[PDB]
């Protein structure tokens, strides 16, 4: 829906993103928000505002909801829900040493009970990964930017070969043919676990990206962190079958993470 820019005060930097800066705000004085201010050249604006009324209708509490946009003038807005605790890999890096291993599974669940609802929506993230989550005051994990990746223009994100591709992130599938599923949302979702067990390490860390896609494609995966117990690990790595049609669902995902919870 299209918001009216005259609600908007602009307060703060939050930095720069794929489309540009990205501004903290408010709309109408009392709800904090993200304005990303679009810039010109970086999206295809026809297709993200030809299609973005269903990405508006996309509402669930473990989402970056999407408040509205504004169209009337250039550069476009983006309006989303501020998240004071920044994105997840950040985080997980500061507060590394305070973690405990329910906290650890709290987020992993967090981040697929949005993506259950993504995929009951049959909505694909194309680029999740702890970089594009987002953390609250209170330490919930929300999935954030869902579905943009696909107006990007920016050859070296949007290309496999690029250097800002989410290689680390894919399955053999989207690096080889650009198949792009809700099996290949569910790879990067294990690997995203991997992301929040490690603490916020880098996947494949000082592999390059086609070494990465070299490796991954020869069947090897990565390693158990420390702090994932074998249970926590056999889900993680479920999610890397090779053949796509054997990896899990996110409902089946969601399930599993609430079984360890019980057991615990
Ligand atoms: C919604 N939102 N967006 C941002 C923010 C800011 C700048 C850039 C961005 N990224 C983007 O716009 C973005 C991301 C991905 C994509 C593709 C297409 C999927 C690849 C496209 C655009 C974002 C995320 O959308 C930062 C927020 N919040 C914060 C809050 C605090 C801090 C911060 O500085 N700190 C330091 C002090 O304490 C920890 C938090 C940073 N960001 C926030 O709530």
């Amino acid at each position: 829906w299209e918001i009216d820019p005259k609600d908007l005060t602009f307060l703060k930097e939050l930095g720069t993103g794929q489309f540009g800066v990205v501004k903290y705000g408010k709309w109408r004085g009392q709800y904090d928000v993200a304005i990303k201010m679009i810039k010109e050249g970086s999206m295809s604006e026809d297709e993200f505002i030809e299609e973005a009324k269903v990405m508006m209708n996309l509402s669930h509490e473990k989402l970056v909801q999407l408040y509205g946009v504004c169209t009337k003038q250039r550069p476009i807005f983006i309006i989303t829900e501020y998240m004071a605790n920044g994105c997840l890999l950040n985080y997980l890096r500061e507060m590394r040493h305070r973690f405990q291993t329910q906290q650890l599974l709290e987020m992993c669940k967090d981040v697929c009970e949005a993506m259950e609802y993504l995929e009951s929506k049959q909505f694909l993230h194309r680029d999740l990964a702890a970089r594009n989550c987002l953390v609250n005051d209170q330490g919930v994990v929300k999935v954030s930017d869902f579905g943009l990746s696909r107006y990007v223009l920016d050859d070296e994100y949007t290309s496999s070969v690029g250097s800002k591709f989410p290689v680390r992130w894919s399955p053999p599938e989207v690096l080889m043919y650009s198949k792009f599923s809700s099996k290949s949302d569910i790879w990067a979702f294990g690997v995203l676990m991997w992301e929040i067990y490690s603490l916020g390490k880098m996947p494949y860390e000082r592999f390059t990206n086609s070494e990465t896609a070299e490796h991954i494609a020869q069947g090897l995966r990565l390693y158990r962190p420390h702090l994932a117990s074998e249970k926590v690990y056999t889900i993680m790595y479920s999610c890397w079958h090779e053949k796509a049609d054997e990896r899990p669902t996110f409902k089946i995902l969601l399930s599993n993470i609430l079984d360890v919870m019980d057991e615990n």
